């Protein structure tokens, strides 16, 4: 029931060569490796199935959604293989790290912020046209290639607004970045992603989302209660207005990803993506210490 899945005869230990461990979340581990067949780098995510339970349903969800997307803005999925009780998930490798990782060394300038936002808006636009909802937009889920290309990853809880289900009600996402109607489990759609993008715009500018120091439960009542967050500090007027456009409590009043692509903040500051390699190296130097 998992697209891309290979019978047990496909031995992943022989088909792929792990090069190094690049992540160890809570589902398992991630390696940079090589498809020995086509000799190309891939990210290899291994989850122990005999050691995970409820997380399986989310992993299968993610793979299903990734299998249906074909966009240079969404991480590609290459297939899955099974080894004993280990599911190996083969994915597009993005070696530049996440936008959250690129924040570790210091602040981004507005050009970088605009460039990264423009690319995220491209991915959102594709998804929304395909009637898909990301549902977990935030800087840790925006990944970069080593040359600066920007992609959406980790849908996990991505929604599908199809024919007989025009709206979603599921309380899903990470609190700080969740739209108010998602918390209130109201019927919602792509606009929940636009709100999340506004919270991620504050995150790329200040490093953390609003209320990041409060306990999550308090945040559950603050978002629907309080006025929408605003970007405070010395940022240009268009950056603060981009944030306000996204953060409207009324979802149907937030603009589409396509219209935000014409926003003055984006038009005046975004530059080619290759300019992001600088930000990418800063991160490498930084992590080299540590």
């Amino acid at each position: 029931g998992l697209p891309g899945m290979q019978n047990l005869k496909a031995d992943p230990e022989e088909l792929f060569t792990k090069l190094e461990k690049i992540g160890k979340g809570s589902f398992g581990e991630v390696f940079k490796g090589i498809d020995n067949r086509t000799q190309k780098v891939v990210a290899i995510k291994i989850i122990d199935l005999e050691e995970a339970e409820d997380e399986i349903e989310d992993i299968q969800q993610e793979i299903t959604v990734l299998s249906q997307c074909d966009s240079p803005y969404v991480t590609k999925y290459y297939g899955s293989y099974l080894k004993d009780t280990k599911l190996w998930i083969i994915m597009e490798y993005l070696g530049g790290g996440s936008a959250l990782d690129l924040l570790e060394p210091g602040p981004l300038d507005e050009t970088q912020i605009a460039t990264i936002l423009r690319e995220i808006l491209k991915g959102l636009d594709y998804l929304h046209s395909e009637k898909k909802i990301h549902r977990d937009i935030k800087a840790a889920n925006v990944l970069l290639s080593e040359h600066g290309e920007v992609k959406l990853a980790d849908f996990g809880v991505a929604g599908q607004l199809t024919d007989t289900q025009i709206k979603r009600n599921t309380f899903v996402g990470t609190p700080f970045w969740m739209a108010p109607e998602v918390i209130k489990q109201s019927a919602y759609d792509s606009k929940a992603d636009i709100w999340s993008l506004g919270i991620t715009a504050i995150e790329l500018a200040r490093g953390e989302p609003p209320h990041s120091e409060l306990h999550p439960m308090k945040v559950l009542f603050l978002i629907p209660k309080n006025n929408p967050p605003t970007l405070e500090g010395n940022y240009s007027k268009p950056l603060k207005e981009f944030v306000e456009a996204c953060l409207n409590k009324e979802p149907s009043f937030r603009p589409t990803a396509k219209e935000l692509l014409k926003h003055k903040f984006i038009l005046r500051n975004a530059k080619k993506t290759s300019y992001l390699t600088e930000l990418i190296d800063r991160y490498k130097r930084w992590k080299a210490e540590q």
